[PDB]
């Protein structure tokens, strides 16, 4: 008879294939509509995300479509891999929700950030983030919105990036919803609408790394006004060659803001935030601070590249020979609700 069954999880109704049993809300994190479940066909635990009416607006539609298309043609151990895609609805006209199935992880990166972590775990997580970012870049994907909530880890320290970031050759839109966008890991180029290269994501890694060390969000704020103030208070006002690459209007505001000297990296990340129990840890702390000082650089021309960050003494220890490639093996334009509903549906049907 029926291939699917419905279950009430939290507030939402999950209508899933009968193979997925004992659904449980993840909550943190999430929050997207995400459940843990047992997959009886694969005899393994999975995570199931529900996209409710993803074609309801262009923000939801572009993202849903882009991430459905990319989750198929992107293959890397540090990037989310899709196990299954389905809709409980029978026709295009009846089509409402999309379900995305992936391997169940144990935590998001925010939970790991709260922990006091050794240099082994810190550099391993960062090596993985850098590998995932390098793979995305090689496929012409520059993220620009990498944050700990969309990064997941397993107990064995393995890491996966969940999303593909900001829309390329676009272009943001209005949201009539009660949810807040996290902007604290965004690069100065993203804050000040500058134009960017691959190392735009290194800033995000720097923000995450710094927060793993400091246990506080490095650059907080209501919006980009407060946020940019947090950047300059700590790192100092950038040099004239950087400010020359700003739009006239943006350049005016940036230069007319009060000038700060900038705190040094030993002052920003004191010796006390790292273990001093051994000579190994003494060396690891100076190397960790050295990498942070190269990542948390306002000028992208003076900021470290992904490839150099991977070759850094703090990270380069995880470089594994005979690991490459992998052991197991359009369209940024304006569309209407109905046009997107069809694009997404045919992508769900493949
Ligand atoms: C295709 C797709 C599916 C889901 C997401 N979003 C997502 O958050 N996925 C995901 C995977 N794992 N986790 C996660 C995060 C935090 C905690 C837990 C957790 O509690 N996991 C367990 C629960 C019970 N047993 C075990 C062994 C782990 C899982 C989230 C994006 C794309």
């Amino acid at each position: 008879d029926n291939q699917f069954y419905s279950v009430e999880v939290g507030d939402s109704t999950f209508t899933v294939l009968k193979r997925y049993q004992n659904l449980k809300p993840i909550g943190s994190g999430a929050q997207g509509i995400v459940c843990a479940a047992y997959d009886a066909v694969l005899d393994r635990n999975v995570a199931i995300k529900k996209l409710s009416r993803p074609f309801q607006n262009q923000t939801h539609a572009k993202r849903a479509y882009r991430e459905l298309v990319l989750m198929k043609c992107v293959n890397h151990k540090n990037i989310i891999s899709l196990l299954n895609v389905f809709t409980p609805q029978k026709t295009l006209e009846e089509f409402q929700d999309v379900y995305l199935v992936m391997e169940l992880m144990d935590a998001n990166l925010c939970q790991v950030i709260q922990m006091e972590l050794d240099h082994e775990r810190m550099s391993y997580l960062l090596y993985q983030m850098l590998c995932g970012i390098k793979h995305l870049h090689s496929a012409g994907i520059i993220h620009r919105d990498l944050k700990p909530s969309n990064i997941v880890v397993k107990s064995d320290c393995t890491l996966k990036i969940l999303d593909f970031g900001l829309a390329r050759t676009a272009g943001t839109s209005f949201m009539m919803t009660p949810y807040v966008v996290t902007r604290y890991y965004r690069a100065p180029e993203v804050i000040l609408g500058m134009g960017y290269k691959e190392n735009v994501d290194i800033w995000s890694v720097g923000c995450i790394m710094g927060e793993m060390v400091r246990h506080k969000i490095l650059f907080p704020g209501r919006d980009y006004i407060d946020q940019w103030n947090k950047v300059i208070e700590q790192l100092g006002t950038p040099c004239p060659e950087f400010m020359k690459k700003l739009q006239p209007t943006v350049r005016n505001y940036v230069e007319n803001r009060p000038k700060y000297a900038g705190l040094t990296f030993p002052k920003l990340f004191p010796d006390s935030l790292f273990p001093a129990d051994s000579e190994h840890n003494k060396l690891k702390a100076s190397q960790a601070r050295d990498l942070l000082s190269k990542m948390l650089v306002i000028d992208p021309a003076k900021r470290i590249s992904v490839d150099d960050a991977l070759q850094h003494p703090y990270i380069n220890v995880w470089y594994d020979p005979a690991e490459v490639e992998a052991p197991p093996p359009l369209d940024e334009r304006e569309h209407t609700i109905e046009e997107w509903k069809e694009l997404i549906y045919k992508e769900v049907m493949n």
